[PDB]
DNA sequence: CCGACAGGCGCATCAG
DNA sequence: CTGATGCGCA
DNA sequence: GTCGG
């Protein structure tokens, strides 16, 4: 991952993970990540921390930091912070799935600090941080698009099996186009479950259990009624080493709000966080289900009609961006 | 110079 | 039990 | 940490 100014852009997101993971500052980390990705995109060498601020979402802090970045290659509060038993401490636990900054905290006063500390004390661990623990070194590793397309064919061919009305849409980072994903991302619809009703029960709960029959879905971290967090493996073939467990989320989501759902589930975050955020400087808000406008006092008014992705994009007038040009 | 920062699902836990 | 909140997550 | 009203 060498890029243009990915010193600056990777000094950055450290300082994003600390301040989330240690500080627990959840503001100092997104605005971090703004500065962070704003950056990225500036397609000139930065040269100096006042040609930096004048990009949005960088200010004098981060301005200053880059002068020293630039000038000596490192930033000291970084390097105080690296140092710090605690801090890196803290960090590390979070990289657990289900362990946050809080409880990455109470693991390290009471003394837990390593992953063989997490492993001799399975009995202070909740259901999915013992699976996060359990699949611990296969969560980091990343996907290559081409599995992606293998666990996409057998989402949607079970899809199928349980129900030809149901429709199966990869999102994330796979649907940007990327190389690679950190974890596989479906969005589900189904013609009974609109937001004006829901003609049938346990439409979500089929298509876990029909992927569980298969041996595709291996273990579940959470599971409500438009929800499902887990875990899934592709099959391997004889002699050949398993493929790693991958992380899986399925969201049913009404059909009739389909557009918004998958702009949602297509992301990046940070694209998102900031279309998000644009909506509200235009006077709407907008979620996975609608968008609507904003009342004088606070008040979220009715649904606008939406039969497009850019229809969405519109409203808070907004050139449309394909999925491809939403990473970063 | 100060409020507001994206939005919501599922699980855990607390007061009543 | 319900309802409120914080946590970790997408 | 940054920014617009
Ligand atoms: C983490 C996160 C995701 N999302 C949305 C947009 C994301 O693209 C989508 C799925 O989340 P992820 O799977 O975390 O993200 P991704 O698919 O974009 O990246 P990766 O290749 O690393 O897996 O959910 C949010 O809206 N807010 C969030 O905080
Ligand atoms: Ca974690
Ligand atoms: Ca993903
Ligand atoms: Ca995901
Ligand atoms: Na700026
Ligand atoms: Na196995």
């Amino acid at each position: 991952q060498e890029t243009l100014n990915g010193g600056i852009t990777d000094m950055l997101t450290e300082l994003a993970n600390f301040e989330k993971n240690v500080s627990q500052a959840i503001h100092k980390y997104n605005a971090y990540r703004k500065a962070a990705s704003v950056i990225a995109k500036y397609p000139h060498k930065i040269k100096s921390g006042a040609e930096a601020k004048k990009l949005p979402g960088v200010g004098t802090k981060i301005a200053e930091k880059i002068d020293e970045f630039l000038a000596t290659g490192k930033l000291r509060k970084l390097e105080k912070i690296r140092q710090d038993d605690t801090s890196s401490s803290i960090n590390f636990l979070t990289r657990v799935s289900g362990i946050g900054p809080s409880a990455a905290r109470k693991f390290v006063d009471e003394g837990i600090k390593t992953l063989e500390d997490l492993r001799k004390n399975e009995d202070k661990l909740n259901h999915h941080q013992r699976i996060g623990l359990k699949y611990f070194g296969d969560f980091e590793k990343r996907i290559p698009r081409e599995e992606m397309l293998q666990m996409q064919d057998i989402v949607l061919n079970e899809v199928k099996k349980v129900d030809s009305e149901y429709i199966a849409t990869v999102c994330g980072s796979f649907r940007r186009g990327a190389e690679s994903s950190g974890d596989m991302d479906v969005l589900l619809t189904h013609p009974s479950f609109t937001s004006e009703s829901t003609k049938q029960p346990k439409l979500l709960h089929q298509v876990v259990e029909q992927l569980q029959k298969v041996h595709f879905i291996t273990d579940t971290l959470s599971k409500g009624e438009t929800k499902f967090m887990g875990v899934c493996q592709l099959p391997s073939k004889n002699d050949e080493k398993e493929y790693p467990h991958r992380r899986i989320d399925i969201r049913l989501i009404p059909k009739d709000q389909y557009y918004c759902g998958v702009l949602y589930f297509t992301g990046s975050d940070i694209f998102n966080k900031n279309m998000r955020a644009h909506a509200l400087e235009k006077g709407f808000t907008i979620n996975e289900y609608t968008i609507r406008p904003l009342g004088v006092t606070g008040v979220a008014g009715e649904p606008l009609p939406v039969d497009s992705e850019k229809d969405i994009f519109d409203y808070i007038q907004w050139k449309y961006r394909e999925p491809k040009d939403r990473s970063e």
